[PDB]
């Protein structure tokens, strides 16, 4: 079998029937830190107690970083072959919270900043919410792309708090002046552990986090729900008070749908294929939209273009034409766990690079992986 895992935020749509193909064993949820040291490195060790088995591929909504793909290149690459970081859908990133009230809550980006950054301690200091007592912050203990997906954004947007947010996969890190200016944040690891954190009702009313949007309520009716997901947007436009919008995958699909393509050049750097957003576009950084729900990126997948064993590399070829596939595909269920498919474009490009199999970066290209590959 295929063994993968890693990044919780997707891990129900790849636990999905048929979502992963013939071949592949049930993906294994540990988190995006996890699922790289597991793929980078061939640690089944982060994924379970079974080391016997290799790994063969890993979700991650954390970017491989410098540092990642240079060793990987010197230490694995040689006899492995390259390795292929795609991205496998985009997301928006939900902000759920238990606190009872009428009133839809709706976030403008500053008071988002506030609260997240301890600056709002109260839910008082929401506009509009009809709610008052202590928020209490629920984050990721462990290496979070999901984390990395929201740090980016308040190291964009979150531009006038006392401290800034740096971009990490472990929020505990994010704030210049740490934690500390929260009263009683918790930690809790994966998506489920903080969902089972904020959803405790042991504890009094008051937690807000960020999260999945496929965990952030229990249906995707559920994201529309204001008095339990926040909208977030809430402002004025051209002097017109404007309301945020939900986390619904609706609500962030026009944003994906224009998102430059890697550049043609460099698509042999992993790098370059898995786009980030940001305060402006540029330099291959694509701004966070001002229309549409504001938060949003793109959850990953980790390959390698060579496999030693013939059957494994035809099923991986096969799982990448679904996922990528013009039509036959895994938009349907991609949808119905709260994800934005990706656009056709980008389809087209993922397909061009690593499925065509005259493209010198094609999964199983016979030139390439001639006597090499990932063991079985």
């Amino acid at each position: 079998d295929i063994n993968g895992g890693g990044a919780t935020l997707p891990q129900k749509l790849y636990l999905t029937p048929d979502v992963l193909t013939a071949g592949f064993a049930p993906y294994i949820g540990v988190g995006s830190g996890k699922g790289k040291i597991a793929f980078l490195e061939n640690k089944y060790n982060q994924f379970g107690t079974d080391t016997t088995k290799n790994v063969h591929w890993a979700g991650s909504d954390s970017k491989l970083t410098a540092t990642e793909l240079a060793t990987y290149a010197a230490d694995k690459e040689p006899g492995w072959g390259k390795l292929i970081q795609v991205p496998s859908v985009a997301t928006s990133v939900a902000i759920p919270f238990r606190k009872a009230g009428a009133n839809a809550v709706d976030l403008s980006v500053k008071e988002l900043c506030g609260v997240f950054s301890g600056r709002i301690a109260d839910w008082s200091g929401i506009t509009g919410a009809g709610r008052s007592g202590p928020i209490q912050v629920v984050y990721r203990a462990e290496s979070s792309g999901t984390t990395e997906l929201f740090t980016r954004f308040l190291n964009a947007k979150c531009t006038t708090e006392p401290g800034t947010f740096a971009v990490t996969t472990t929020f505990a890190n994010s704030y210049s002046l740490g934690l500390t200016p929260l009263a009683g944040a918790v930690a809790a690891t994966g998506s489920d552990g903080v969902m089972a954190a904020l959803n405790d009702t042991t504890v009094a009313e008051g937690r807000i986090t960020y999260m999945s949007p496929d965990f952030a309520a229990p249906t995707l009716a559920g994201l529309d729900d204001a008095t339990k997901v926040a909208r977030v947007g809430k402002g004025v436009v051209n002097g017109v008070a404007v309301e945020g919008k939900s986390p619904a995958a609706a609500n962030v699909s026009a944003a994906i749908s224009v998102v430059p393509l890697p550049a043609a050049a460099d698509r042999g750097n992993p790098d370059v294929w898995v786009p980030v957003f940001g305060a402006t576009t540029g330099g291959g950084v694509v701004a966070y939209p001002d229309s549409g729900y504001p938060i949003l990126g793109f959850t990953n997948l980790i390959f390698s273009q060579c496999y030693a064993n013939a059957t494994q590399t035809g099923q991986v070829r096969d799982f990448f034409t679904k996922h990528y596939g013009t039509s036959a595909n895994n938009d349907a269920a991609i949808e119905a766990n709260a994800f934005v498919p990706l656009p056709s474009n980008w389809k087209a490009a993922v397909r061009a690079s690593f499925l065509t199999a005259s493209n010198a970066l094609s999964i199983g290209n016979t030139n390439v992986c001639n006597g090499k590959g990932r063991p079985q």
